[PDB]
C-alpha cells in the first residue's frame, strides 16, 4: 500500500521500556507460581515439559527474583470464574480446537470455574463486545469475573469494557494471552480482495463478516487509536502474557508469517509481536515459550491436514492457565 493513507490514519506511537508505560513487572512471581505448579502436579497434565531455563517462560533481562512466599497449591474457594474469550477464526475451527480446552479440567479441579465465550470468528470487535456483554450479564452474580483472552479476544474484551460501564463494574480482571493489543502489521499486509473473500466465504462453522470488519479491528492504526482515545477502566486489573518461540519451535503454518515479523522483531509468536501484546498500565506476567496457537489453542484431532501443519502445538497450557488463575487470585 502507498504510505500516505497509512500515515493519515496513524496516531503517534512510541516503543518504550515497559516501566515507562506504567507496567508492573510480575514476571518473577508468575515464574515461581507456574514452576511450583508443575513440580507439584505437572506429571499428568497435557503438554508437561521441563520448567528449567527458558523451557516454559523466556528469561528476558531485568526479571525480578522469586519472592520465596509459598505458592498456593490447594483448591481455591475464592469463587473466581475464568471467562475464556478466543480470537480471530477460532469459531471457524471449533470442531478441531476450543480455547484452553485441555486446561479446563485442571483449573476446575482446583476451584476455578470456567466459561467459554463463542465469538464471531470473522466479526469485528464491536459486534463481539456485545456478545461478551450479554454472556457475562447471565453469569452468577457472586462469581469473581476474570477474563482470560487470546489474540483478538483480548481487544474484543477491552472494547466491551470501554463500551459497557456495567460490564466494567462487574469485571475484576482481564488477562491477555498473546493478545493483539496493538493489532498486527500482518492485518495490513494482504490485499483487501483476499481479506474480503475470506470474510464472506461460506463455512459451516462460522458466519461471514461484512467487508473486512474482523481485520479492521486488528490494524495497528485502529488499535493504537483506540488506546490513545479511551482510558481502560481503572477499577479492572490487567495482566499480559506475550508468547514467542524460536523459528524451529514455531508451527509450520505460522512460519511464513513469523518470517515477515522477524524482519524487524524476532520476539513474535508468528502473528503478534511481543511489544504489541502488552496491555499498558497492567502487569506483565511474562513470555511463554510457545507460538501463537500453542500457548492457548489445543489441536489434537488425528489425522487432519490442519492438525499436521500446526506442527508445534505442544505447550503446558493447563499449568499456564492454573498459574494465571492463582496469580490473579493472589494479586486480587
Amino acid at each position: 500500500r502507498p504510505v500516505a493513507p497509512l500515515a493519515h490514519a496513524m496516531s503517534p506511537s512510541v516503543l518504550v521500556p515497559a516501566g515507562l508505560a506504567g507496567i508492573q513487572d510480575g514476571r518473577g512471581r508468575f515464574r515461581e507460581i507456574m514452576t511450583a505448579i508443575m513440580a507439584d502436579h505437572g506429571a499428568f497434565l497435557p503438554g508437561d515439559r521441563s520448567s528449567d531455563g527458558d523451557g516454559i517462560l523466556w528469561r528476558l533481562a531485568g526479571e525480578p527474583g522469586p519472592t520465596g512466599r509459598p505458592v498456593p497449591l490447594g483448591v481455591s474457594t475464592a469463587g473466581i470464574r475464568l471467562v475464556l474469550v478466543p480470537g480471530l477464526l477460532a469459531e471457524c475451527v471449533s470442531e478441531s480446537s476450543l480455547l484452553f480446552d485441555d486446561a479446563r479440567p485442571d483449573v476446575e479441579r482446583y476451584g476455578y470455574a470456567t466459561t467459554l465465550v463463542r465469538t464471531g470468528g470473522r466479526w469485528g470487535s464491536a459486534r463481539n463486545a456485545a456478545i461478551i456483554h450479554e454472556v457475562v450479564a447471565k453469569l452468577p452474580e457472586n462469581d469473581t469475573i476474570v477474563f482470560v483472552t487470546h489474540s483478538k479476544g483480548a481487544v474484543d474484551v477491552l472494547e466491551a469494557l470501554v463500551s459497557y460501564p456495567d460490564l466494567a463494574a462487574r469485571t475484576a480482571a482481564v488477562v491477555s494471552v498473546a493478545g493483539a493489543i496493538d493489532g498486527s502489521p500482518l492485518a495490513e499486509t494482504f490485499s483487501d480482495g483476499l481479506l474480503r473473500f475470506a470474510e464472506s466465504m461460506p463455512l459451516s462453522s462460522c458466519p461471514p463478516g461484512e467487508g473486512t470488519e474482523a481485520l479492521d479491528s486488528l490494524k495497528r492504526a485502529y488499535r493504537l487509536r483506540f488506546l490513545a482515545e479511551h482510558r481502560l477502566p481503572a477499577r479492572v486489573r490487567y495482566y499480559s502474557l506475550a508468547a514467542f518461540a524460536s523459528r524451529e519451535e514455531t508451527s509450520a503454518i505460522l512460519r511464513p508469517f513469523y518470517d515477515i515479523l522477524a524482519k524487524t522483531d524476532a520476539l513474535n509468536d508468528g502473528l503478534v509481536i511481543a511489544a504489541d501484546a502488552i496491555i499498558p498500565g497492567g502487569t506483565l506476567l511474562g513470555y511463554p515459550n510457545a507460538d501463537h496457537l500453542a500457548v492457548a489453542m489445543p489441536f489434537s484431532k488425528k489425522p487432519s491436514l490442519l492438525t499436521s501443519v500446526i506442527s508445534k502445538n505442544s505447550y503446558p497450557r493447563p499449568a499456564l492457565l492454573e498459574a494465571i488463575a492463582r496469580y490473579v487470585e493472589e494479586d486480587l
